[PDB]
DNA sequence: GTAATAC
DNA sequence: AACCGTATTAC
DNA sequence: TGTGGAT
DNA sequence: GGTTATCCACA
């Protein structure tokens, strides 16, 4: 696990804790082996301020750090016996690296304080940028850390340099690594020093401790959701965890309150759609989709991307699947989906509707990490995806659980709230009565559903749909045909058979999964004279045949986390749809005005065709022809360009009644569009009309039944 | 590992051997659990005709078959006490599936013969097309299409309907028709001896509800299918451009995507998925590992891919995964693709039938020798070491001018291999031998030097090591020598290699026979090795053992083909244009009546027809005329056009001559070869001796 | 025992 | 992101 | 425990 | 291609 330096020298030797085996590799190659050791950290590092000292001892990483520094841990820690003068934390300069620096520091604090107090623990800063320039053989390069340092490089170099924005240590060669972050004579470091032992204890415990409330409050109060230098432990931990917190809150774990997507989902959709990988066209190798995503939009592991893509495709997790996938995309038994090298995929037809009108400038775009392509920050959302498909849900200081809903019900609620902005929950619940899990079952708790629909939190009960079949020999048989959302069929069955094997309740002959490609069925065969209600009851209480589902509805509203209920959600959707439909209408109106202008021009041209040809023949060149067109006949620039760039064959379709029809069509179109832009009510009707069109086209029956 | 049926019944119960854990998944999901069990075979199954009965017994996949079937193995096999009525092998309808069946069958012919003789072994044929078709013949009737690349693209519902359901499935039943003609077929195709296999392949492989098939037949079609493919479309290089198909697809795909030496690097994963989705229907690991090799300058003499990040090291440590790295084509790679846009090379459809791909690249330098190739197919394998680009080109140029040249003269320009890792190559006569027959055994030995140290001690210092040798294992193997005192005098071993140099120090003890030691290490560690030429390439769709002459000849032939093709293409462009310009020049002389005629016309179609009829314009001219933008009518400069007419004519003459005169053509070829040499030449690294 | 495309 | 097994040839 | 984007 | 550990919140 450890790559030891060549010669033991407690006075010079350095220990590099590197983020990941891959960068560990590069660093093994780039090091100076006389005095630098490498010790890769394979994945996120254990929070030694949250976990049991037991699990902490059993930890592969912690154990090998205690034993290569060779000074023991805890109160039995002797600085004098250490094997390194410098410990150096070298992570990507990304938010997850920020997180790792945090975790490692809270270990060196808790269990090796003397090393931190003696200023022996540093943090290496990899560069953020590399500027051009050249071409292949004759190509030069320089590095920068501050957007300011970058501005100064642009002064030199000049044109035509090109910036490479480093996304993490993985895109550096060993030669580049050494020169910029490992060479003692070249590198910028940070020395963690403790300035105030007191102020540093509270800082570490708030952020890294087991208690959630404090941390939530620390984040609410500090995070603004809108050579060698010293940093304090308090100040560093503050700044690094602040970055991670903000990031996984607004850009990883929680869905946007308008389209109900996490950023990775939005990118999966946007990418596949750009590439015309749509419901009406041939499937397409998953790996091809995943790589395009990873290359154009989402700078994270393929497995995160693929796994997300997969989930949006499983109809027992999504109420209305957004991706269709050919092949083994898993099962309710929780077995593993085929690797992205085996499967093909495309957008579902309904996904199309989440994306409807995206070409029409209806939604804010941001630059991507390459600064090479724009991507959308929210989708146009032609149905209220947050409630229909749900979300879940773990961040920092916040987590989220929102159950799926029946498309027709959600839309009915919305259409009501559109006519009646001030509607109370009691009334919306006549349209939207409760969750509809794609897996069906029975949902119990009208009261707790209101609580949740009102506060974002609530606890409801989900219970399996059962039936009793009689068998020959006078013996009964419990048959289960629907089970509760998010429950693994295979385990459930094992856990029930466990009840039989342990004879927890009397009367169980045999458990058998009898589910086949078209239908779920767990048969529980009872004995001769078993109290059949006694069994069913015990199984509800002591296995997941029946569970508690907990609403924790948190979404991102105006850039910040928000515990929210049916009303903040529905109105947020409505508000959003409003911005879009207006944007859309502005777009189409401008496009129609421009055309109308040309068409007006062509209509005049036709009546003076001969004069115009003569006049163009008479000009010297393109520009000259346009000026003569303007001056002699008062056409505008935009018309003149249009006229002068018609191809010759056009002087045959010299037909003005058909152009006049287009003119009329356009005036009428423009009138319709203007009315939408100019009157809230006309526009909300357009919204209601479209929402109804989607319900007609996609509605399906409830699956889950309701009881209180 | 096994998914067993619900009820035990040796009358109905079926055992499904599914290629892949992944399809094993679909299988488990799609079956009828009351009587169908699932055993996924996870990867290529062991050859039970080559391996020892030692390793055959320790085998994971073999064991669990001998234990799930529960009848015992080999001679202690009682069919009576079995567990299934039908053992059903179910793989991709691809070449590797074919191979897999082949390996299973040889297991069931060798260690459970009774089972195959009583016809309990079957072969599930999955559909080729989507309604579903199996024959390219049935597809004609169904067409009054998704072409399936494997079981993996199939939903569990579809699996059941097409190939698992006893009512809808099309099976093949394995039968032994001639117990002896069958022993020979299996022994020949799957046994230890290669020569009988090679011969079998040369004589048979033409490189151009329930039916019963013989074991001699099934193994014939199956192994021939895999053989041919593995020989043509995997392991061996095209003699012309030196690429194996995965490599050619890696380059063509990245090139198509503008991922070139002069442009910023793309994420390795994006490139790889593009290759996988567009051209190469195999696993990403293969594709990426290939991409990575082409980027390592201690394996290629002239790297075709530039990769940012951890792409491995001479110490043999794993390259970062494709999610970490980025890449682009190297400048020289550009030259392999030069002129591809010009119809200079044969294209074929891809599997998807969406895109055409090239079957050989233009190859402006002779890649096969420069970079070399290795090398393991069926009945054949290949090793061809890298050479120095200036030297290869010098040879080719001499040969262009002297087609019937002898190896001896050619070796004045191409003295022998030039390994990217340098070192010392010993053996001129074996080099000659290899250049003559494509087989040869030379010696490759490390660049050494002796540093004197304080205290009357000497130090042996390594600076280059043999091609294909792992630095780290070497350094370890030398140290073992020290630690076990096999030979005497080693004080310490130190790898002192840094980011910009290779250096291994062997410190010796006071008064230790430094030659004795150095000889010992040469013989007993890879400090010195024997490299073996076995130059096999693909010429005319078939494997050919070849030396320096057919290689150079084939390259020259190829270049001739490309240059001619290229020259036809440019000439046709120049002519299509000359023709139009003649048309315009005319039009200007009679501008007024043409505008009139178009004016009179009743639409584009009628206008073109009127131009042709009234003024003898051709279609192509008419088209051009009639799609001019109005502002064109402003110009009446016939002189600028006439200058273009002249330039096109000079151009056409020069091109025609290349097509019409062999000497002209070959001069061009030489001119271009020399430019490439001038641009990319670098000095020898490996020294020569005999 | 390796090498490098495949599973 | 490493680890694990196997086919194929040849020395 | 287990959930799903992350390393 | 499965397995193996972690973060983070909340029952
Ligand atoms: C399964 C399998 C292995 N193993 C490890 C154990 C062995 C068992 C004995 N079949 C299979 C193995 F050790 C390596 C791979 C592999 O590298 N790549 N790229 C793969 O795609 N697979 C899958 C076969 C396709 C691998
Ligand atoms: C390393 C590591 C693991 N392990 C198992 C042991 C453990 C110890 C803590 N290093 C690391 C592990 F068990 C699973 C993964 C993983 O699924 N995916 N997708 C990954 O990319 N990695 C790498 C971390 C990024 C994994
Ligand atoms: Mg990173
Ligand atoms: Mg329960
Ligand atoms: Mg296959
Ligand atoms: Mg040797």
């Amino acid at each position: 696990k450890l790559t030891p330096a060549q010669s033991k020298n407690p006075a010079k030797n350095e220990l590099y804790l590197v983020e990941g085996d891959s960068a560990g590799g590069s660093a093994k190659q780039g090091r100076d082996r006389k005095f630098q050791a490498i010790l890769p950290l394979r994945g996120k590092v254990i929070n030694t301020a949250k976990a049991k000292m037991a699990d902490i001892l059993k930890n592969e990483e912690i154990n090998t750090m205690i034993y290569t520094i060779g000074a023991g841990v805890g109160a039995d820690f002797s600085i004098e016996d250490a094997n390194y003068d410098k410990i150096i934390i070298m992570t990507d300069a990304d938010t997850d690296g920020a997180h790792i620096q945090t975790l490692l520091l809270t270990f060196f604090y808790r269990y090796m304080r003397p090393l931190v107090e003696a200023g022996h623990v540093y943090i290496a800063l990899p560069p953020l940028y590399k500027m051009s320039k050249g071409k292949g053989k004759k190509e030069e390069v320089a590095y920068a850390w501050t957007d300011g340092e970058l501005e100064e490089l642009r002064k030199q170099f000049g044109k035509g340099a090109t910036l490479q924005r480093y996304k993490g240590l993985g895109e550096m060669n060993a030669d580049q690594l050494w020169e910029t972050t490992m060479n003692p004579e070249t590198r910028t470091l940070i020395r963690v020093t403790i300035e105030d032992l007191a102020r540093a204890e509270r800082r570490v415990n708030v952020l890294m401790g087991d208690k959630v409330e404090p941390r939530r409050k620390w984040i609410e109060d500090n995070v603004k959701f809108t050579n060698i230098q010293n940093m304090s432990l308090e100040d560093i931990m503050g700044e690094r965890f602040g970055r991670y917190s903000k990031y996984i809150i607004q850009d990883r774990a929680l869905p946007d309150i308008r389209d109900g997507l996490k950023p990775v989902q939005r990118r999966i959709l946007y990418s596949m759609n750009k590439d015309s990988n749509t419901f009406d066209k041939s499937y397409r190798k998953s790996a091809k989709s995943v790589g395009n995503i990873m290359g154009n939009f989402h700078p994270h592991g393929d497995s995160s991307i693929y796994d997300a893509m997969v989930r949006m495709s499983q109809n027992w997790k999504n109420r209305e699947i957004l991706v269709e996938m050919h092949g083994n995309n898993g099962s309710m038994d929780g077995d593993p989906p085929a690797a992205m090298r085996y499967t093909e995929a495309r957008l579902s037809e309904i996904a199309g509707y989440l994306l409807q009108d995206i070409e029409k400038k209806t939604v804010p775009f941001a630059w991507n990490f390459d600064d090479t392509e724009k991507e959308p920050t929210v989708l146009p959302a032609a149905f209220p995806n947050l409630l229909v498909n749900g979300s879940t849900g773990i961040s920092a200081g916040y987590a989220t659980d929102i159950p799926p809903h029946n498309l027709a019900e959600v839309i009915d609620a919305a259409v009501y709230m559109i006519d009646h902005p001030t509607a109370k929950i009691d009334k919306l619940m006549e349209f939207l009565p409760g969750p509809d899990f794609p897996t069906g079952a029975i949902i119990q708790g009208r009261d707790e559903i209101k609580k949740a629909y009102e506060t974002g939190k609530g606890r409801v009960v989900v219970r399996s749909k059962t039936e009793i079949e009689k068998l020959k020999g006078g013996k009964e048989q419990i048959v289960i045909t629907e089970i509760p959302y998010e429950i693994n069929k295979a385990n459930l069955v094992k856990k029930i058979d466990d009840v039989r094997v342990n004879n927890k309740v009397a009367g169980i002959a045999e458990v058998r999964d009898e589910s086949d490609r078209d239908g779920l069925r767990i048969a529980i065969e009872l004995k001769k004279d078993a109290n059949t209600e006694l069994v069913l009851n015990y199984l509800f209480k002591y296995t997941d045949l029946q569970i508690n589902y907990n609403f924790n509805m948190v979404a991102i509203d105006n850039f910040t986390p928000r515990q929210v209920g049916i009303v903040p959600i529905l109105s947020s959707y409505i508000a959003h749809r409003r911005e879009v439909i207006l944007a859309r209408s502005r777009f189409d109106k401008e496009k129609a005005e421009k055309r109308l202008h040309i068409v007006e021009g062509l209509i005049r041209v036709i009546s003076i065709l001969d004069e115009v040809i003569a006049l163009i023949r008479a000009s010297e060149n393109k520009a000259d022809a346009k000026e003569n067109l303007k001056v002699s006949y008062d056409f505008t620039e935009e018309q003149a360009e249009a006229i002068v760039t018609l191809q010759l064959y056009r002087l045959t379709n010299t037909d003005v009644v058909v152009l006049q029809e287009e003119e009329a069509e356009l005036r009428e179109k423009i009138a319709m569009l203007a009315a939408i832009i100019g009157d809230e009510r006309t526009m909300y009707n357009l919204m209601k009309k479209e929402l109804r069109e989607v319900k007609k086209k996609f509605a399906t029956p409830r699956l889950s039944s309701l009881e209180d």
